[PDB]
């Protein structure tokens, strides 16, 4: 079927990509990087994140597969030595598809973004102060370095370093964590991470400065004259092609405990 | 309809209970503490926790209501001055019912328990060492003070003090948090809180000592010759009688930010 | 004696400053903002921080006094209504002097800085990776948002929001805290805050990118072609003019617990 | 000189102890476990902790040496294969002595205790509530699982698992850390670890229940009718016999980062 392969760009990944293309030539597989039905990422989690955003407008028609030649490879569930077995199983097809929830970010002044890991907000230089509104209800005034809204699969990423909880991706939710919040007699935040279900809307509203540095996964953009930053669980989902059992908690164990 | 009222036992609660019973006498409401359809708790969260466990074998036939004369009152959404308005609205009925997930705890040597807040495990004196098995997969060996498995509505309770995240109760899940885990070159745990969906089973298995102090909400029991402690989201749910809008996040805001 | 008064610049502080100058005119007090022996700061902790850096080259000849018209005022131990009593006590003199330790920061490419609160390091855009060398011994490779080295009196400031401990200022030391460190199977940091005594030298050395954003208290400067960032307890100390008992732990209690 | 050797009691330690005694027989070294000038501990940190408390009334006349046959061995700076080299260097003598600060705990109803790692307080069953008084000044009312007061060398032990900072042992100080404190609209603690210098006195005073479980390093004792628990840096110090350079931060690196 229609497929494409992205590469980290280094020697090991560029070479591995060519061998898989040569192997796919022995089957009824057409290379097409415009409308691929299967996107193969060869590299690290950053490479996989690039492949996702490269095709984030055809997520309902694409199944992703990660091969890690990098260092950690959380979204990758294939080693380079297993590449030929992956080519054959992919050709036969009839695999299983697994879907992870995604995060929608809306910035009004309006631009929308889609995240696989998380979306964070910081100030453009001065102090960061925003009012946190949950479902039109004012919840807190946050003063600190910033805030991080994570997907379930993103909870093992930036969310984890901020003290957030690790969520199983079958839970359609988003998690808000704090970055170095000020808490004294005058300033007060919840402190704890917050896990929101589907259809809950978290809105960040400026207090004084209206310029923020907003990141969505890898890319980070300076936004000016911001009136509102809106977070919610996206209706879109990323789809993985799973050819064997690799449970999320074993993936967590192998990445943080021992492998 | 059939109802009963439990009281913290102090003067303000005992007196308030009598006035509500007298007010219910003016309607078609029968007092029955054997098969009540509505259980009213007058006191704090501990009193409400006692009322829940007093009727934990008729949860599918009971709607709970909390009136706080105590200090914090997280499960209570009524002030004592609103008691007469609650009597009338309760008599007319046709309110809305809201369900929160519960935690099932199984201790094999077999006894099962039901928690509204959380269930924790500690050692009976010596060091606490357990293997954490998730869905038959060994995830980690925990060494520390203990572990805490919380319900969604329990995340604002002991779970919060342990650094856990606050979850909305519409999310059918349980959250495992650590108590002072040892982490060095030799010993290693995930550190982060873990949020598990329905049908996931977390099993604690002893390494040396087999005696543990197991708590379920308020009650704490010493268990001997323990072979396994099993956690999972219960199939049973607690039902609340809601007569107005009191969102969970506003309940959180009023309890931790300001009220 | 020779004195000067700095002001937050708002109406309440500008007016209060003029009244104190008028009151000092009734004594043998000469206003001199070139070589003052007593520097009075009227405003918040940011105003006091500005006054300190304005005279950081005459710290051995200056005693500082803080009057808070702002919001929190941690370095201030005088309310505006007590200003006239402060003028009289200051004129009579013979007060007690109290010294807090300071932090020295050296940036080699060489520039040195002096901090009253803390000095932090972040990346200039890309990922932040530095080797942490303690007394010429390689301790760890840090990957994350950045690092924060705090003075004792600065431990209640940025250091506190990063999970650091609060130290009494009689302890000549500095405290290093982490900002969102990456910790997995591959990357590993100590996690815990580190408290270093006098004459211990903490050195940050770049791994790839050599451009860092270095902050010293309020000011934040972009440094290019950095070869080393060096932290150590300074030999210089800030001196306060104390006219009554205001213990550090009561100052902490009033700022975070209740006042 | 006069010496004694304590052993973990297992086969490897019991055998290693006999070989060192046989080696010491070739020098002018007299075995004496009543008034030893040098105490050698063969085992883990628990064995070393037992040796310290076994001779805590002759600390000014004893230098300690740790040999680790156990798992981690933080207070040990000798491997079993280096035992013969240790015997020779010990016989020649003229080594360097290094002193670490200790913690004094006073329990009034009066009994005093000496700690090398830490002293902790928990409740005897019910909820733990104590008023924290610092230098006769009421600082906070603590509600939670308990409190932990650590020595400098103990900061890498229980103190570390509670989020406390790691302090260099040249700093004569003690560090108080919290165990799962309750913090809401009504209950409030500092949250942060507190580092106290010499001559500062931290006093815990009961609010309702007067029975506490008090631990000093390994031993844990139930105390009844407690009126006050008093913490302060002890005037006594533990002395180590150091035969080479093993800096504290390298000891920390080897125990937590990699070795
Ligand atoms: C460019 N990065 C690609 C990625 C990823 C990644 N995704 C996961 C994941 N889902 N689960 C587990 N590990 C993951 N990694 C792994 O992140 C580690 C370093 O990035 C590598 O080990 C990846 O293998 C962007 C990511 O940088 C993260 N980040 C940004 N600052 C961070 C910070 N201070 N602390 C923690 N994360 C941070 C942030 O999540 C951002 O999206
Ligand atoms: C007897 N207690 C009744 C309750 C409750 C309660 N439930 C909630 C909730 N769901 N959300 C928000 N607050 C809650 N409280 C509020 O807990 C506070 C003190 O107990 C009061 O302010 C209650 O009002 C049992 C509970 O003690 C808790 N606990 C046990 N040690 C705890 C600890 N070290 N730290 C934190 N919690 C602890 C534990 O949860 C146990 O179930
Ligand atoms: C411009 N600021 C002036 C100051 C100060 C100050 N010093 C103390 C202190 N010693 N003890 C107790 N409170 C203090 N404040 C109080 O800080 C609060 C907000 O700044 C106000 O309530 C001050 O009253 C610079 C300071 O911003 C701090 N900062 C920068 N980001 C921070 C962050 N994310 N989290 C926490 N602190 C941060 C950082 O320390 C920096 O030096
Ligand atoms: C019986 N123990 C002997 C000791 C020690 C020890 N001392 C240090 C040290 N100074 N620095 C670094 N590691 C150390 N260990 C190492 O502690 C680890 C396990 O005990 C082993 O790896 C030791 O090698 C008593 C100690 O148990 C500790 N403890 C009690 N519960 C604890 C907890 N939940 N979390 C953390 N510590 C705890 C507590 O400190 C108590 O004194």
């Amino acid at each position: 079927m229609k497929y494409m392969i992205t590469s980290k760009g280094d020697e090991k990944s560029d070479l591995l990509r060519l061998n898989m293309i040569a192997g796919f030539g022995e089957y009824d597989m057409e290379y097409d990087d415009v409308e691929p039905e299967i996107v193969i990422s060869i590299g690290g989690d950053g490479t996989f994140l690039s492949a996702f955003h490269q095709y984030e407008e055809r997520l309902d028609e694409i199944a992703f597969i990660g091969i890690h030649t990098g260092h950690l490879g959380f979204y990758a569930d294939w080693r380079p030595a297993e590449a030929d077995k992956l080519v054959k199983l992919l050709a036969k097809g009839e695999y299983q598809k697994v879907s992870y929830p995604l995060l929608k970010t809306t910035v009004k002044y309006e631009a929308t973004y889609l995240a696989l890991n998380e979306s964070t907000v910081k100030s453009s230089g001065g102090p960061f102060v925003v009012d946190v509104v949950i479902n039109d209800i004012h919840f807190e005034r946050f003063r600190g370095d910033g805030l991080c809204m994570s997907t379930p699969s993103g909870t093992t990423a930036y969310n984890k370093s901020l003290g957030g909880a690790l969520m199983h991706p079958s839970i359609e939710a988003m998690q808000l964590t704090e970055m170095a919040s000020i808490n004294n007699r005058v300033y007060r935040t919840i402190g704890s991470p917050l896990v929101f279900p589907k259809h809950h809307v978290v809105s960040l509203q400026p207090v004084n400065d209206k310029d923020f540095q907003i990141s969505v996964d890898h890319l980070s953009i300076l936004h000016r004259d911001v009136q509102e930053i809106r977070y919610e669980v996206s209706a879109k989902k990323i789809h993985f092609a799973r050819f064997r059992s690799f449970p999320f908690w074993r993936r967590v164990h192998d990445s943080f405990i021992e492998d």
